[PDB]
């Protein structure tokens, strides 16, 4: 029953998920002048050469491109991370118009959308165990700005017509998520949470500084999806972003000078 309408949107979630008002909630505004360069952070290692995409699913809140995470095929390591984190899925959050949609903001700037590549720490053995641990997940966040098309996004855009409504899925094999990355891997990092219920405080956030450019026609196709199920009154899937939460007692670290 939570969602992104007036009646069940982010300002309501705390009633069922009281950790919504916790001490390490996400997303947050990244104040670029306050984030300190940490010459002790490593370069991220994004090792997607062996990624196995399987399926795309409209879950009623976003669409997820799911991967085979039963072995170490597509992993995130390095950066602020200890150990190895397996890619399980990616998804986006976006707006009704290009001036909003991202969950993190940069000096209060909102981007048209934000991609989240979700990985879990193999030392916990499965995703459901990893979300119960403060170092269980690593989510790589990438901003989308509207300009030139992103060629590696078009395969995702073109299948959306087949998963319009909640509970629909489609085969989605052989998709290479390296085509969704920007040139640079410079990033900010901080400890946070899932941004959807149950809002668990289990995420090391790694947010890339360089946005990727996507076309207006590409993000318009995201906005044709539906929150509702088949044959239900149409509620366009737009504005499925949680706003910035209080930073509290946390420090955002930059990987770059
Ligand atoms: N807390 S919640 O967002 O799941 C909800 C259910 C009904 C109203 O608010
Ligand atoms: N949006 S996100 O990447 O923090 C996420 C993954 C699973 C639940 O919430
Ligand atoms: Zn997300």
């Amino acid at each position: 029953h939570w969602g992104y309408g007036k009646h069940n949107g982010p300002e309501h979630w705390h009633k069922d998920f009281p950790i919504a008002k916790g001490e390490r909630q996400s997303p947050v505004d990244i104040d670029t002048h306050t984030a300190k360069y940490d010459p002790s952070l490593k370069p991220l290692s994004v090792s997607y050469d062996q990624a196995t995409s399987l399926r795309i699913l409209n879950n009623g809140h976003a669409f997820n491109v799911e991967f085979d995470d039963s072995q170490d095929k597509a992993v995130l390591k390095g950066g602020p991370l200890d150990g190895t984190y397996r890619l399980i899925q990616f998804h986006f959050h976006w707006g009704s118009l290009d001036g909003q949609g991202s969950e993190h903001t940069v000096d209060k700037k909102k981007y048209a959308a934000e991609l989240h590549l979700v990985h879990w720490n193999t030392k916990y053995g499965d995703f459901g165990k990893a979300v119960q641990q403060p170092d269980g997940l690593a989510v790589l966040g990438i901003f989308l700005k509207v300009g030139s098309a992103k060629p590696g996004l078009q395969k995702v855009v073109d299948v959306l017509d087949s998963i319009k409504t909640k509970g629909k899925s489609a085969d989605f094999t052989n998709f290479d998520p390296r085509g969704l990355l920007p040139e640079s891997l410079d990033y900010w990092t901080y400890p946070g949470s899932l941004t959807t219920p149950p809002l668990l405080e289990c995420v090391t956030w790694i947010v890339l500084k360089e946005p990727i450019s996507v076309s207006s026609e590409q993000v318009l196709k995201f906005r044709k999806l539906n929150f509702n199920g088949e044959g239900e009154p149409e509620e366009l899937m737009v504005d499925n972003w949680r706003p910035a939460q209080p930073l509290k007692n946390r420090q955002i670290k930059a990987s770059f000078k």
